């Protein structure tokens, strides 16, 4: 039977992209969104054209509250329920604005950033994990070390996520699920920025990641930036 | 006048040991602490007793929650209601459990692992920054930091841990995204990571013993005079260009392969 | 026509499997050996065998010295020489043993381990950017933060190896090439190490308990010099099973 | 009685700094120099002015050849033979220019590599060999963002940051603890123009200035000090922030 595959924020952008390669590649896939209904539809539009009942969507919000385990855990369920297994889990959705330290309330800004991009990809872990080449890619940040002005929360989620995929690699590996990060990276900083950046370079090291050709990669963050993070102020 | 301190979860233990030795060092200091009313006012007793009117405590949960910015907002205004001036703030205070990935609420520990270790650290750095702003300025004498405790084990983590690693992972962005950001206003944010210090006070003996065997230099755990050592060299004169940085105090621990 | 590529110390083990892999995805081989003639020239024959004309042995060694340069320049001469091209390169060769700080000579030692290890890979790298997707490849260790026990030039040479990495990433570029490492942390146990001491070092690895294969170690590598890589550069891929993640 | 201390690289700049810093806490001193001999005399007389038979100065050339190790030997005798001790060992003396990818490229790789990386670990060796002991290592906040065309210089300090690391974990059963400083902007070149050094400063968020020789070695003395008796194997970046500062 073909793999499945949940990848969050999976409507447009990166997401899209990555859903898109997964399907290529053979998954079936859970499309999820937030507030973009009408483009997760046209892509699993687009996807079940190619072959009948091969994409689902799944709506979410994905900001920390009382109620993100149990959405988290639909997300994972919506999986099993279409397609009878989850074998892959794309932690992609994301949220990214400044949080200037001197001058949405605050603690809104910490339950989008922190919880968008560290808490539910931590809730959607221990669902993927408890349901059960199982995998999970949790999209990282080039730059983690070297933040962007007046971005203390987006930065503070994405350090976080290193620490998630880290702590769940050394967890999940007797279950045999490995788990790894993609880290996305001013074009004529980049290094190699005679070539644009594109989602689908981020999808190519993603369908790298949940191959048979990485079985043994687990914990490890691969950066796809051109080169950018190892150019000095 | 003589500077002065917060340091969270102060009552006891490396908290304890940190608000100790700035006091040494000529500190006013504010003893936060949350459960440990007793030991805190044991301890602001003792700072008093020997230089009058020079520790006070303040009492606050760091658990995330929507009134978690007033609570961080309050703890620097209690050092400018005692000292009339915060010239350091340590982040000390931390959760710590386990939170196994397979099978309280999670929501609560999420509150409890997160608030303590990375958005109090976060409220209390803007509250801390704030309200330098109306301050008269100091352009000679003036020394302002920060100082995050950290863990050198923070990129090999304890098993079942994620939690309490994620936000240990997310005080080290803070650390260094504050540092960027504050630096313009003086104020310099560091980090001190301990390896192995103070077990916990219910942790068997054997279980110490197998910590402390880990060790390369001397198979034992820091003392909690030696984190604080370092958080001192971190606020003193000569660390005046050091900033963004965490000295790892922990014997050679986060050197040792599997 | 078909790409080729220099293999560094090819003839056995991870650099045979490297060879063989690349050999199987189109491209023609050098395979650079230093003592291992035999084996080299066996692997040459068995990848002949399936398509002529597309595997050559160059025999070196990569030890420092004053004549290390004109080696280097001539493996990457030798590509050229059989193959018209030098599309990849891969830094594998390496020497590796204990150098206690307390008790060859000591500056033998220093030649070999930093030679191997960081030299011939920088000489290589000058030589290869000289003579022109196009790509390197850097031989590293998921262990280098957390070392063995008495094997500090080793370290030093893997560490120096780091810095390559990341300062030719960056310098080559504009010339199109792409500079990469793949990191292994248990893999192919020494040969002499008996079965004991191999199996504590399996024990060790959180994914599997077992060391990484010599062809999923060479698998990284074939991502890396592939079409799918093309925006990556100055990256580190870890294939070591999460043991760089365990602690003490 | 006094510790003894062997700073490399001591005549000026930053290695001097150190000297006179550790010298200050009540060191004595072996400064160790390679072409600077008038620097390296005139530092030693200063100091021997302010405390009788404290300072003596080493000649050492620390590219790597043969003799390598037998001068790297020779440095940490002097300071057994002045002093009866040798406490601490500061690897300051660095080569810096830079190697393009694309002087004869072996001395190069002899000088960048042997001063920033091979000597530091035969001064280790014989250091060790020959027993508050530490050694501090000078190395380069900004590691992991490399200058344009330094492969070498970088290669070298990269493989101090090993050495910092292996050294630490194999001399910590004999107490001997092992840590490093990484400067970021630091005494920039007499030579460079202002208009340059200006580039370099306003880089640095904190103070839009480059650290001082003096506020490098306010490091060293802390980890040296009882006060980092437990740190070993930590580098201290003492950079204003430029290493977190992006593109
Ligand atoms: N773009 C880059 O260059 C770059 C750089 C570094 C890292 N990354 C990482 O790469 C990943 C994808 O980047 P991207 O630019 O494609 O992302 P993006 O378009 O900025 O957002 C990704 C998706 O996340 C969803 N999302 C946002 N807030 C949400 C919330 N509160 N609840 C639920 N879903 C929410 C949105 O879905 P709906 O539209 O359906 O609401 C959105 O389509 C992210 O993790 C990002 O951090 C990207
Ligand atoms: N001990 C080690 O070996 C070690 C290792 C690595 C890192 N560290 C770090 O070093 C720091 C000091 O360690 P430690 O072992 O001394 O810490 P600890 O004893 O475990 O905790 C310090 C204090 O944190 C306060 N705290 C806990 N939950 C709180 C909440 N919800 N609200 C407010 N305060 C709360 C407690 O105050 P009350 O007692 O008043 O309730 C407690 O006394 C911590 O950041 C720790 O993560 C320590
Ligand atoms: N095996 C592991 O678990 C492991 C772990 C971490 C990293 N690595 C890295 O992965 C790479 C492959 O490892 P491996 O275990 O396959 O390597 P290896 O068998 O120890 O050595 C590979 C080849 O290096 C060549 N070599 C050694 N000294 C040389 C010299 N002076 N001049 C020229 N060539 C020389 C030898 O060629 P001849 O046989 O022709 O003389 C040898 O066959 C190495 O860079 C290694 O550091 C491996
Ligand atoms: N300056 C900065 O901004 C900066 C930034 C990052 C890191 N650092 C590091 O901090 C340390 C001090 O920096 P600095 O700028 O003060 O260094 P420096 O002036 O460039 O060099 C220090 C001394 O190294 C000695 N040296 C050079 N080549 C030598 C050789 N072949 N043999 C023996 N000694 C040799 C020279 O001694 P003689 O004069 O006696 O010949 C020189 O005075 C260095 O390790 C450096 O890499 C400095
Ligand atoms: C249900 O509760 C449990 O299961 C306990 C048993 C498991 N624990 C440890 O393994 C463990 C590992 C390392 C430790 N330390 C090196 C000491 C220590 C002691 N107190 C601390 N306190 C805080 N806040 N943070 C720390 N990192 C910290 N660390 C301590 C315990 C502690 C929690
Ligand atoms: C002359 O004496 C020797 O050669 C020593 C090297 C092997 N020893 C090990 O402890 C040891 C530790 C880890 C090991 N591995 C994870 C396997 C391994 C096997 N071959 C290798 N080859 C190279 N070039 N580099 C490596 N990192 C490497 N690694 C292997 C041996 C002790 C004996
Ligand atoms: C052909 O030769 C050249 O092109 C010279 C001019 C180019 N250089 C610099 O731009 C440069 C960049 C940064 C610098 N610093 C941050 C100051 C500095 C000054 N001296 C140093 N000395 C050593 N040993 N190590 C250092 N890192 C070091 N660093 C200094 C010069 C140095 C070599």
């Amino acid at each position: 039977e073909a793999p499945a595959a949940v990848v969050t924020g999976a409507a447009k952008r990166i997401g899209r992209a990555i859903a898109v390669k997964l399907h290529q590649t053979g998954y079936r896939v859970v499309i999820h969104y937030h507030n973009s209904a009408e483009a997760a539809v046209s892509l699993a539009d687009e996807l079940n054209k190619e072959r009948s009942n091969t994409a689902v969507v799944c709506q979410a919000d994905l900001t920390n509250s009382n109620v993100l385990p149990a959405s988290c855990e639909e997300i994972i369920n919506s999986c099993f329920r279409a397609f009878g297994r989850c074998d892959v889990l794309v932690n992609n959705a994301s949220a990214f604005y400044p949080t200037p330290l001197v001058q949405k309330t605050v603690e809104t800004q910490v339950a989008e950033l922190i919880g968008t991009n560290a808490i539910a990809p931590f809730l959607l872990t221990m669902s993927f994990a408890q349901r059960q080449n199982l995998s999970i890619v949790n999209l990282c940040d080039a730059m983690v070390d070297q933040p962007c002005m007046a971005f203390s929360l987006y930065n503070m989620g994405k350090h976080a996520l290193v620490g998630l995929t880290q702590s769940a690699a050394l967890e999940l590996a007797p279950y045999g699920i490995r788990v790894n990060g993609v880290a996305p990276g001013w074009r004529r900083k980049v290094p190699l920025g005679r070539r644009e950046a594109s989602a689908e370079q981020i999808a190519d090291a993603v369908i790298f990641l949940v191959s048979g050709s990485a079985q043994y990669i687990t914990g490890s963050i691969i950066k796809v930036d051109g080169g950018l993070s190892l150019v000095h102020a």
